[PDB]
């Protein structure tokens, strides 16, 4: 029961998260500012995706027949692209010494942007060839393991600067998605519960941290 009780979790921090975020967009910014929209836009399409996910399981749930968790990566495939994406952009909007929107950054970094999205497709790649049992967890891991340091590896030399508020960033996202392969390793109830509960982290707790940028930016203008 304790699939179905963490994936209500997983849905209800979602709909309050969706509500922050559509609201978010309408906050008023300085010049300097505009790309934090530009990223929430994206975490917003990210959720649209998500949702479907989590409304999916709770019904499929009802009459599990097999291990399903192989579903998760349609969601992954998507949405985790994205989420590179804007931490992309969210690392250029700390570090750049004048106004920056993602145009500029995709023009310009179109290639190595690929380069991250490959790396981490790979990781992908490897991880439903193990789901599905067409290779072995151990390869899996080590596979998977691999194309997660390389894509981290490619976003930490072009995008971070040495400075605190950059190690927070990158290492919280770094240890959260390192323990989506933690969570691969254990049977299918438990491994099901934490992919439930780290969505909320990696997914929910990044746009509510953008929505609060947002609102510090821009507090003066909104009273």
């Amino acid at each position: 029961d304790n699939i179905i009780m963490t994936a209500y979790i997983s849905i209800f921090v979602q709909i309050i998260t969706a509500i922050i975020s559509v609201y978010g967009l309408f906050i008023p910014l300085n010049f300097k500012d505009i790309i934090l929209r530009e990223i929430l836009i994206l975490e917003l399409i990210v959720q649209i995706i998500e949702f479907i996910f989590y409304i999916w399981l709770i019904i499929t749930l009802q009459s599990i027949n097999e291990d399903i968790t192989y579903v998760r990566y349609f969601d992954w495939v998507l949405t985790t692209p994205v989420m590179l994406l804007t931490t992309v952009y969210f690392f250029e909007y700390m570090n750049s010494d004048d106004g920056i929107r993602k145009k500029e950054i995709n023009d310009r970094d179109y290639v190595y942007l690929f380069y991250i999205c490959l790396s981490n497709f790979f990781m992908l790649l490897i991880g439903y060839l193990g789901e599905t049992k067409q290779i072995n967890k151990m390869l899996t891991l080590f596979g998977g393991s691999f194309f997660l340091f390389l894509t981290f590896y490619l976003l930490y030399v072009k995008y971070t600067k040495e400075n605190w508020m950059n190690y927070i960033v990158f290492y919280f996202m770094f240890l959260v998605w390192f323990l989506y392969g933690f969570a691969f390793m254990f049977p299918f109830s438990i491994k099901n519960q934490m992919y439930n509960i780290l969505d909320i982290v990696s997914k929910n707790i990044y746009s509510i941290f953008i929505f609060i940028v947002i609102l510090n930016q821009s507090y003066k203008l909104l009273l």
